[PDB]
């Protein structure tokens, strides 16, 4: 047998962007009370109390290509 | 047999953009308050009491191709 | 047998934006008064008490292309 | 004699408010013209032409006990 | 004799509030024209023409007790 | 004779408030014109003209108890 | 001969104003679309597509006198 | 001959105010479209396509005498 | 011959203003698209497209007296 696995790939991904910017986080904090007895946790816990948790994600271009190939026998 | 895996990808993803911002973020916390006795989890617990978590992606392009190519046999 | 698998693809996928922005979040959070006793949870436990929890996603793009190409024998 | 003075108070005076507020002044003083001549006045003058006074009286609880109690011989 | 004054107090008095604000003062003057001759005053006087006088009073609690005893012999 | 004065006082004045402010006062001023020709006074005068006179008073408790106690012989 | 040109004028052009203000101009354009094709202009032209042109002119006094006095041999 | 040109002036042009101001201009453009083919013009153009043109006059005054004398002899 | 001119100006030209301003321009653009083919101008062009042509003018007084005076033989 003749197996020719010969794809062809010419394509762009791609941007421009003038100004990125301008961002302002001020989130506050309030009033946070617990009170707490007599609890059992038989398993795993993730717990947060009045916490400001923050990702800022600002990539200039931030594109991806993913691409994948395969010729397989089995 | 003669197999030929042979596509053509010429394919453009694209974006312009010519200002990206002016993003405010000003959450407020409230008053909370948790009060808790004899409880009991067998299992996996995710809380959050009165938390501000935040996530803020602001990619200047943020396009994204995807692509998958496969020639198989079994 | 012959067998040709050549499809083309000269697609575009594509945005123009002049300005993208001016966006202001300022949620307040309440009063929130919680009082537990003897309860069993057996099974996962998601819970989230008076948080403010927030995503802000602003691409410049955004735009995506999945595609998906397979010759195949079984 | 025997004189006994023994009164039990275990009163409540009690309050609970869940967001108090949201209150605004914008009053707009008009025309005021005032022309006065050979006034006599032989005792005391409280006087006010065109004035804006304000008193903004805003208790979170402003709950009041007043008690009095008294044993007395004359 | 025996006089005995044993008054007991187990009062309560309480408040909660959660969120206290949101006050706006924005009092504009007007126009005030006063002309005054050959007046005569003869004791006190209080005057004001045009003032914008304010007072904010915004207590968290703002509560009051308020309490007498007497035993007394005349 | 036995004159016994014990009164008991357990008696509680409390306040709870989460968030106190938010309070904007931006007073504008009138036009205010004074003539005044040949007044007497024989006693106090108290003037204002066109005066922006403020009182701010946020205590986050301002709870107040006044208790008064007497045993008297005359 | 004997020729007097001797006019008086004594006279008063006056303006009293308090405010003056409180002018919000928010205009906002539609939709526009103009295909011209072929079209001779043989002499000026002024065109304006869309345009949202402005003038706010707000003077305190803005009072005007004009005068002309002439004495005159031909 | 004796020829007197003796006018007198003594004329006032005047202005109180008091406050002058408080002024917003936010005009927003629309959407504008033109297309053009084959035009001829022979003589002046002036053209204005979705410009925000502004004009702001604000004299505290603004006050004017425009005033002419002449004795003319032809 | 005698010929006198001998005009008296004693005028006044005058203004009082306590407070000028608080003036905001927040003139926004729209969208517009322009497309040409084949024009001929034989004179002058004044064109503007999209722009925000300001002008402020705040004089304190802006007051202005414009007089003249001519004698003459021809
Ligand atoms: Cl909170
Ligand atoms: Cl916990
Ligand atoms: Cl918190
Ligand atoms: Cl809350
Ligand atoms: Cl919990
Ligand atoms: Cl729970
Ligand atoms: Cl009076
Ligand atoms: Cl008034
Ligand atoms: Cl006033
Ligand atoms: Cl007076
Ligand atoms: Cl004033
Ligand atoms: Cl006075
Ligand atoms: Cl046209
Ligand atoms: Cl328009
Ligand atoms: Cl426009
Ligand atoms: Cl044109
Ligand atoms: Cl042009
Ligand atoms: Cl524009
Ligand atoms: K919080
Ligand atoms: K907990
Ligand atoms: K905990
Ligand atoms: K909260
Ligand atoms: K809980
Ligand atoms: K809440
Ligand atoms: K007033
Ligand atoms: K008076
Ligand atoms: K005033
Ligand atoms: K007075
Ligand atoms: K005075
Ligand atoms: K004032
Ligand atoms: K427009
Ligand atoms: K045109
Ligand atoms: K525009
Ligand atoms: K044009
Ligand atoms: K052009
Ligand atoms: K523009």
């Amino acid at each position: 047998v003749q197996i020719v696995y010969k794809p062809v790939d010419l394509s762009k991904v791609t941007s421009k962007c003038g100004s990125l910017g301008n961002i302002h986080h001020k989130p506050g904090g309030g009033q946070v009370e617990v009170k707490s007895e007599k609890l059992d946790f038989k398993d795993r816990v993730q717990s947060k109390i009045g916490s400001l948790d923050n990702i800022t994600h600002v990539p200039g271009g931030g594109n991806k290509k993913i691409e994948t190939h395969k010729l397989t026998f089995r």
